């Protein structure tokens, strides 16, 4: 079978780099749909990597409609262990700067129409979401980016992330507001991502590129014809030296994380007592 | 016809108590579909009690799929005036412990996904939930508490629950936000039943049974081998000696509360206005 | 073709008055649906104005179901580029006194339930909101409350509109949230409203009528016999005073709205990237 331990999750083209060897795509089905986009496959220095495109090909979703479940179940079916999760943020705070990296350790969940489990409908389980991101695999990330050796910005971690059900980006009265609630990032996509990669059992962790104030700092800036292309172009080439960095540390290092034994004392409905449409449906998730 | 004035939601077994006679079962269809479980019915010092399991037998549903409307109507269709809502919650207060019982006085609704009202389609209506937890119920349950003279923990009146989507439990940063906003104890089930109860016109209150330190404070504890099950049991025990003061109270006292006419103001749309599909599928809810 | 470049959304009889001529209705088809009601069309002193009202004839709708895409998408096909929404709203503030109107500068979105864009499903764009009630309207309707010499009351500018799901009405705990996140009035409607019309790029702003204290403020009371008729009905009389008022400004004033372009450097998915049947159901919409 096509194997990984590890997957990253973000645009595509974080996979667009010679050091990946062996390229290749894998379609794979779940109980909810499918992925976004073709899982693809390959080697950093013969370490095999999953690369999932969020938004699929051409960015053709909104964060709304990202098909969560299908994503991480099909994840889960590779054997992925660690997902790094990489994605584009506002900045809710002075000191968080355009092109700057951030590495959150708590996350508020604002979505509102997102499917955010996979139990229900025959199976109840109440998985923990106390610490949302792997400390484990975030400790990783800031090494992996010190080893990096960014040109541009600083990385920032022990940060809130926000998430919010978009498309449009925030009326300066929400900023304000989450400013007051103390979150230091906004983005769209990574609830319910924590929290279907928790019941998975995967280790999850983000990576945050700062693209702009958010709009509690009036601006209309770093979204010019000579800047977000520069600006998004060279975070999403930033970003992509610290994965290398990154998968290269877990690999070594394979740190044991919480969200590994997440699953087992949270399951209220005992295996025995699930129907087999239940069972079947939950198979990847299940001891 | 089978008739109840009074009707506990909660686990199962809150009925199991020989005090409980003539237990029996009724299936009620409703314009919602089937309620959670087939309520029990049965006498308490010759008064007769519903009692509605709310996540069904074996505790099948997470609070998301809970039916609430199809629960509350066929509460409404045996006749029930008055509600004690049964739940377990995560304390965001260091005064509130686990083993402690809380009678909230207000609520916050912080679910998402729940339809929250039987109106719509046909029919308007603005119930006021200013005070959403019927004050002449809830003055009865403290009296209730000490009456049952329960050995371990204390019971705190006048506190705000907030209620979430789950199934998970809440991040830290969720957990100070609560806190923030004022809240001091949190679950998943008591919205939309409340804003529910009180478009049926049936007062409604709830009995809070503390079982942990939601996250605000780091313990992974009272979640354990010798612990949870202990804990859940006890509170369990005790929540039923609480009820059974609480059901002579109500049926001696009968207490006028202003959830019995809060539809007659709240209705913007005259019957008369309604299309028979409409009038029929609200028929229990109606003068 | 029938063609208006202003509409008002409202209550029914905003456009029952004297002053506007050759009253006549269109059946708008959209690919949303119907709108809420026939959309009428006449003149205020030889200006055509679109009126919609929002919760239908008779105020069958609940805030809920209002078919807010299919509203917006109609005004667009009628070539619309300004619209003044007006709302009944409940005061967070003291100083905001029933029979007062205000227009708030700013707003945060609480509704869960309501499809709050025209994109997915083949397209991404992401509008910025920061502004989301366009300050050249806003401006114009505070001239024009001034204009309409209104006999009680005041009118309030730069204030904050929380929007909430409902049909209930707030439990005092989240009316005292509300008021911490620095709201000050509150209704049902206006989102997503606001949303969806900057996607459109129309200029949209709000004028509230404050009808009584939300429930920071006990009183049961401008919701009475010789009240809450006199109160909603003057309310009603007064707003569509400053309308006429506001009609006459926008019509010789023609503001710049940054609205106006808010599609342009939003959208992610080129047209030419488009399905044709994505391309058909956002027609009106594009360039």
């Amino acid at each position: 079978k096509n194997a990984a331990d590890i997957a990253i999750i973000g645009g595509s083209g974080l996979y667009q780099m010679q050091a990946l060897t062996n390229k290749r795509s894998v379609k794979i089905e779940t109980p909810y749909g499918e992925p976004s986009d073709d899982i693809v496959l390959g080697e950093l220095n013969g370490v095999t990597v999953a690369f999932l495109t969020r938004h699929g090909q051409g960015h053709r979703l909104t964060p709304s409609e990202v098909p969560y479940r299908a994503n991480i179940y099909a994840l889960k079916t590779l054997g992925v262990r660690y997902i790094v999760s990489v994605s584009a943020v506002g900045s809710l705070q002075e000191t968080l700067k355009p092109l700057d990296m951030v590495i959150p350790d708590q996350m508020i969940d604002m979505t509102k129409q997102r499917v955010s489990t996979f139990f229900g409908d025959g199976a109840v389980a109440h998985v923990s979401m106390a610490d949302p991101l792997c400390p484990e695999v975030a400790d990783i990330l800031i090494r992996a980016y010190d080893n990096a050796d960014i040109a541009d910005g600083q990385c920032h971690a022990k940060a809130t992330y926000v998430c919010i059900e978009g498309p449009q980006f925030s009326t300066r009265a929400e900023s304000h507001w989450y400013r007051q609630m103390q979150a230091d990032i906004i983005g769209m996509t990574n609830m319910p991502e924590a929290k279907l990669a928790r019941e998975a059992s995967i280790a999850y962790a983000t990576l945050a590129l700062v693209t702009d104030f958010d709009c509690w700092h009036p601006n209309e800036q770093a979204v010019s014809a000579d800047y977000a292309i520069q600006n998004l172009m060279k975070n999403a080439d930033n970003a992509q030296q610290v994965i290398k960095q990154a998968v290269a540390l877990i690999a070594s290092e394979q740190p044991k994380s919480i969200a590994h034994t997440a699953l087992t004392q949270a399951l209220v409905t005992p295996v025995e007592a699930m129907s087999a449409e239940t069972k079947t449906r939950l198979a990847a998730l299940l001891p």
